[PDB]
């Protein structure tokens, strides 16, 4: 990357300053902006909140529903005191793609909407001054980028999101803004590995920075008292009587990452981070040598009004409700999400499957979101995956740089339920998986979602998984509420065709749940009860149990959140275990009493 | 009383006919109608079920809350062969009060809205010919009958009912009505009593008949094999190897009763009849001489639209609830329920308290309705107490005379929430247990619920009960929500008052409950969630599981109910441990655990 991942910090070396708060905004459905300039100032703006997803806002459908460019701008007053400082523009993320103006001039562009953008201003910044950022940003979905989806444009020329994947199409500056100043020869990237030898632990690390002048590396414990100290750009850090991080039982060190030129220092990063070891060994997955059995939820990036919109007021509460279940783990369905999160579970000792946005890339979905009005005939898949291949592996260069060296990332989730079931996909999904294991100096676990299209039968894909996500939903989709019985016995059926191939790796269950509306109650339940959800979750229970080499389960969805509108999603999806205020439905004491 | 209250049936000496149905209908807000003739027909009539409550049909706020007085008509074909029988209208309730008028003639009035009205109609009947029937009923609530009320004149002139009780003044023609033909000699009254003698029983009987013929007595198994036969208006009937009604595992013979002049039979009647005995002996409740502890709910007569409207669907989705619950009681709160119930409940082996409807007598509740709008001085009860005290044991009588042969009536609740802490209420309520152990050929257990202003210290009125009944609160209206440790606290209490007083009576919890609205979920719970519903309940498990004299506990309430609106009433009374179309809240599979 020409950029650095690195989270921002503030100290001696390195500055920042937020920009969060009312930016201006402004629609451009008729595509001017650019020629008309725009990147100078909108013309008639109106108030947009960042960080903030714009759609849930407005009164009326054509702003919330609105599909394609728009734009936003703010002004801030940069320090003097920055003049000699490589300045950029820290965006958590611009969603789904977007150019960068600052002070009238192109600085960047970025395509994918969950990770950061990062733009040199350097050059362009006015020290002592007051500046402006203008950015252009697009939230059409294609099939050639992350996540995927089509745009249908209505007769009167209004384009509208139609997405291949079940959540809202929530776009805008969903994260926070800064503005940052690094020396003019920084740490632009570390990377950190454990090995575990008894009672002590090496942190083997390499370091890149902007220039050529000497590495210090310190690790300090929790107490900032210094516990290993070495030199070099690569080299290992030997920690005695080490604390390992352990799930739900965090112990965080703090690197210390300095450049000096022997006078003095120039640079200065530090994070925390946590000892301890990930593998799969058989059918077991293994934390710090002891099998762990996963208990949790896939999440997503949604609460009310905000959307997407990061608040750590969402990430306290939604911990404290997975630590009241007994939960060990979250999945980040199906994105990558703000840093903070990761942050979050590396203190509190959840272990995180990271994500990238690989969802909507079924065939069937695709065709269905094209024959509505209408098409049936014509698709071009041999030209748009050569492209989307490349847009996948970037997204998950940038994810693994950006989280790798958080102790609560496990694993990698390449995918949520792609086609797998020809050599062409294998080949796809070979090139995604060899550029993330070159990415992550840990070479962790890999694995993605499968959807139950994905037969044993016919799947080429799960021998590239380290271990294998399964998404079921034997008594929803598949014979639900009467039917449950024969639900259970295709589930059975099925798992014993996995347990005959033998396969020797952990299988993991990422989704499984039930569409429930609190407050929905019968005796006998039916689908869409919080007694169905109850039953449900029982039976699929039964079925995990049944198999030796299933050792996680991951409920879809820790809370319901929004989708596309339509005659499946009732004020989006309600297969949350809490509801969208994050309240707990009857299905939440179930999980609470097994998991614990 | 100058009637039978035996449930109607037809054999060769008896005849019925329904009379439910679409009938006519008017409202008398004027007051006009007998001076206007209305007894030979309603002048514009609108039509109305019965059985049904009126209230809820109708979409303007002056029908359904309508107070005073309004008319009902039918007509109906009365068979030629009807002509030699004593020719009776038999409702099984007029709510509240009525006067019965056939073929433009007054047969009769009466007093009190929850017990059959019967007429007798032989001197105006037209065997073969259309009859008409017109009832003028009033719905207003006073102090001298019950239940207890005011009634609340409106600027305009338009009366509102104003309860001194929590529940909706539904009123009307709310059970079914039938014409009965009788022999001119009949059986009008009969009651028998159980004697356990090892595998055999006695059962003792007294039978009253309209004439100075012989009666012969037989008893009749589940299989209609002849069991046991007497002769005489009193006698005892012997039964081997009897087949005792146990609780949730009825067995019911059949009472058959002649009348003979030697040449053949003038009059037969035949009721299906348990044999078990209920007894309380120190702090137990004996059923067939061994303990039972009382496991179930207060119930009301009310259901969507119908209100209090009889039908045999609501009895057979209620019975299969509280089977589901593990339930073996329900009391008749407030009021004696249709007959049918009580039928029911012998099949099913439920047991019944059965509670005449001796509700609003709180002083406070009284005068809080009279303060409203506005009267804080002026009250009466020296020259309404007497009249209200002949009324209730009206009802008394006509309750226990109507019920004492059902299996299931293992009790009579004779009041719900009175004053009780003065030596006049004493010597009231003396004189209503004294009759109602006159009515009772089996003397059975006799008690009512207490409200918390009747503390341990002041009431007067408990040494009559044979064992005590406690609707409570804590942690609902006292010291709810944060405070429940301190509503646990008061609890425990009172019940080591009640304990150290050593009265060695059972005591039963009538009700205890939190107003609960389906759906509402918290995490930590708030009062009207259905996590603090399952809070409240197992914190007074707790209580009453401290105490060995507590025997039994019936929740508030079965479902959510039907109450004048108000701000203290969210449509109704919501402490439902299902909702009003029968759907459990998160407790009752709390109430299923614990009782199976
Ligand atoms: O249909 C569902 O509820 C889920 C199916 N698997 C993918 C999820 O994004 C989706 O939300
Ligand atoms: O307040 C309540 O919920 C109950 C209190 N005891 C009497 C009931 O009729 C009433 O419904």
């Amino acid at each position: 990357l020409e950029y650095s991942e690195l989270y921002p910090i503030q100290n001696e070396y390195r500055m920042m300053q937020s920009l969060d708060g009312m930016w201006k905004f402004q629609f451009d459905p008729e595509e001017i902006g650019k020629k008309s300039g725009w990147e100078n100032g909108l013309p008639a703006p109106v108030s947009m909140p960042v960080p903030s997803s714009f759609a849930d806002f407005f009164t009326d459908h054509k702003e919330r529903d609105y599909c394609g460019d728009f734009w936003y701008e703010t002004e801030f007053y940069l320090p003097a005191e920055w003049r000699n400082k490589k300045i950029w523009l820290r965006f958590g993320s611009i969603t789904h793609r977007g150019t960068v103006y600052c002070n009238g001039m192109e600085i960047t562009s970025h395509e994918g909407g969950f990770l950061p953008v990062l733009a040199d201003i350097s050059t362009v910044a006015k020290p002592g001054q007051v500046n402006q950022v203008v950015v252009k940003i697009n939230n059409e979905l294609n099939e050639t980028s992350l996540p995927c989806g089509a745009t249908k444009i209505l007769n009167n020329g209004r384009k509208l999101a139609k997405p291949y994947f079940d959540f809202f199409n929530y776009s805008g500056l969903q994260r926070s803004v800064w503005v940052i100043a690094l020396p003019e020869e920084s740490v632009k990237d570390y990377s950190v590995d454990y090995e575990l030898c008894g009672t002590d632990a090496l942190v083997k690390y390499e370091v890149v920075t902007t220039g050529e002048h000497p590495v210090i590396v310190r690790l300090l414990d929790a107490e900032g008292e210094l516990v290993a100290e070495t030199e070099g750009k690569e080299g290992i850090l030997q920690v005695a009587n080490a604390r390992l991080w352990e799930v739900r039982n965090a112990y965080l060190y703090q690197i210390v990452i300095l450049i000096t030129d022997g006078n003095g220092v120039l640079d200065e990063y530090r994070e925390k981070i946590g000892i301890r070891t990930v593998r799969i060994e058989g059918t077991k997955i293994l934390l710090n040598d002891r099998p762990v059995y996963l208990k949790g939820f896939g999440k997503h990036e949604d609460f009310p009004i905000l959307g997407r919109g990061f608040h750590w007021g969402i990430v306290k509460r939604d911990f404290e409700c997975l630590k009241w279940t007994n939960a060990n783990c979250f999945r980040t369905s199906h994105y990558p999400y703000a840093e903070e999160w990761y942050q979050f579970a590396d203190e509190e000792g959840f272990l995180i499957i990271d994500e990238v946005p690989a969802v909507g890339m079924m065939r069937s979905t695709r065709n269905f979101v094209a024959a509505g009005s209408g098409n049936y005939t014509y698709f071009f898949e041999a030209l748009t995956v050569p492209e989307l291949l490349k847009s996948h592996i970037a997204d998950t260069e940038e994810m693994i740089t950006r989280d790798k060296n958080h102790p609560s990332v496990i694993a990698w989730s390449l995918f949520n339920e792609p086609e797998t079931i020809t050599d062409y996909a294998y080949e796809y999904f070979k090139e995604v998986f060899a550029a993330a294991e070159t990415y992550d100096f840990q070479s962790r676990p890999m694995t993605g979602a499968f959807e139950k299209n994905s037969k044993p039968e016919l799947c080429k894909c799960y021998p590239l998984c380290d271990f294998i996500c399964l998404n079921r939903y034997y008594g929803w989709y598949i014979s639900g509420g009467p039917e449950i019985e024969e639900a259970e016995e295709l589930f059975r059926d099925e798992m014993d065709r996995w347990k005959a191939k033998e396969l020797n790796v952990p299988f993991v269950f990422t989704e499984f749940g039930t569409d429930t509306m609190a407050g929905l109650h019968k005796l006998p339940s039916i689908m869409w009860s919080e007694e169905y959800q109850k039953e449900y979750l029982e039976m699929n229970f039964r079925v995990f149990d049944s198999y030796e080499f299933v050792q996680g389960e991951l409920a879809w969805n820790f809370a319901d959140f929004q989708t596309t509108e339509g005659i499946m999603r009732v004020d989006g999806n309600h297969k949350g275990v809490f509801t969208r205020d994050r309240q707990p439905k009857a299905a939440a004491v179930v999980f609470k009493d097994r998991w614990e």
